[PDB]
Parts: structure tokens; C-alpha cells; sequence
């Protein structure tokens, strides 16, 4: 099973990339944030852990994040692997590489008119208020108000360490693009993701994602 990961600072369009991967290839969009926003609903010892640190809108430890990553993808093993955002430390990496093979490593950049603006992994939905941090409780469709469906605004005010990159690069599974357009970048990672999955919608079972079961 494809094992891919997505890597970038926000403002860096990971988003638009994971969602149109998801689409296209009907492959899971993980995350540590995902995977927080159900282990905080659920109320586990590992959502706990983290409920403190999000409160007072503070960073969670790095070991947090992996215990929860590990848990979660041990019990995913029969199942191709979309994970954003994550490694983000060689400490991560390490413990990821003992789980799996990972077969590619995206990794994006911020184009400049963009930092400018300094955007956070917060997007709110002005009409009310409802903000939905990436990294903790992520709506279901990016960029998108769960409630209303109605458009969020990515909040004003990295997670891409150099040995994790080096990692990477020395494997021969990175795959960097400089800071561009969102577009410019697709058709080459539609390729990538190409000759490892069957795009869904060119296949008899049309559009079906492979961890469907009727």
C-alpha cells in the first residue's frame, strides 16, 4: 500500500493539494489534526493530553503528536497512507519509518505575495466566528464552514525541519516545489500520485475510494 506524505507551511496551499489528492485518488486524508479533533471529541487519555496545550492555544509537545500518530496508523496498516503534515521532526520520521515504507514526500513552499501576509493554520467563518485550526479540529471539506457551507478566511498570524528534508532527500523520495500557484504545481503531483494509484474516476469502480466497502 501507497504510503505518501505532504509536508509545507501554511499559506503554502497543503490544503487545496490534500483535498484535491483525496478527490482524484480516493485516498484518506489523514492528519494529527484529524486524528486530534476525533480523539478530543471521544475524550481519549491521548486527546486529554493534548486538550491542555490547545486550550491556552499553546503548541502540543512533539511526543504527543506521535504517540497519537502511531496509535492511529498501526491501526490503519491495511490502507493507503495520505498523511499531511506529518512528520514534522526526525524523531517523527524515525518512529514513522518503523511502522512502514514511506514511498513519497511532497513538499511545498509559500510563493511571496503570500508571506506577507503571515497566515496561521486558523480559518474562520466570519458570519460566526467558528474557527477551525488545522492542527486540532479541521473542517470536513477545506477551507469550507462544516455548518453553513458557506467560505472560511485563513487568519493572519516552519513545520518543515531541514534533517527531515535531508531524510528524504537522501532516500530519493522528496519531491519539492518552489512557492507557486497551486496549479502550477498539480499536473506533477497528479503524475506522481499516477503511477502509483489509478486515478478513481477513470476506473470501473468509478469514484470509489479504496477503503470503501458496500
Amino acid at each position: 500500500l501507497l504510503r505518501a506524505v505532504i509536508l509545507g507551511p501554511p499559506g503554502s496551499g497543503k490544503g487545496t493539494v490534500c483535498q484535491r489528492i483525496a478527490q482524484n485518488f480516493g485516498l484518506q486524508h489523514l492528519s494529527s489534526g484529524h486524528f486530534l479533533r476525533e480523539n478530543i471529541k471521544a475524550s481519549t487519555e491521548v486527546g486529554e493530553m493534548a486538550k491542555q496545550y490547545i486550550e491556552k492555544s499553546l503548541l502540543v509537545p512533539d511526543h504527543v503528536i506521535t504517540r497519537l500518530m502511531m496509535s492511529e496508523l498501526e491501526n490503519r496498516r491495511g490502507q493507503h497512507w495520505l498523511l499531511d503534515g506529518f512528520p514534522r521532526t526526525l524523531g517523527q520520521a524515525e518512529a514513522l519509518d518503523k511502522i512502514c515504507e514511506v514511498d513519497l514526500v511532497i513538499s511545498l513552499n509559500i510563493p511571496f505575495e503570500t508571506l506577507k501576509d503571515r497566515l496561521s493554520r486558523r480559518w474562520i467563518h466570519p458570519p460566526s466566528g467558528r474557527v477551525y485550526n488545522l492542527d486540532f479540529n479541521p473542517p470536513h471539506v477545506h477551507g469550507i464552514d462544516d455548518v453553513t457551507g458557506e467560505p472560511l478566511v485563513q487568519q493572519e498570524d516552519k513545520d518543515v525541519a531541514k534533517p527531515v528534508i535531508e531524510l528524504y532527500k537522501s532516500r530519493g523520495v522528496l519531491h519539492q516545489f518552489s512557492g507557486t500557484e497551486t496549479n502550477k504545481i498539480w499536473p506533477y503531483v497528479y503524475t506522481l500520485f499516477s503511477n502509483k494509484i489509478t486515478p478513481i474516476q477513470s476506473k470501473e469502480a468509478y469514484l470509489e475510494h479504496h477503503h470503501h466497502h458496500h
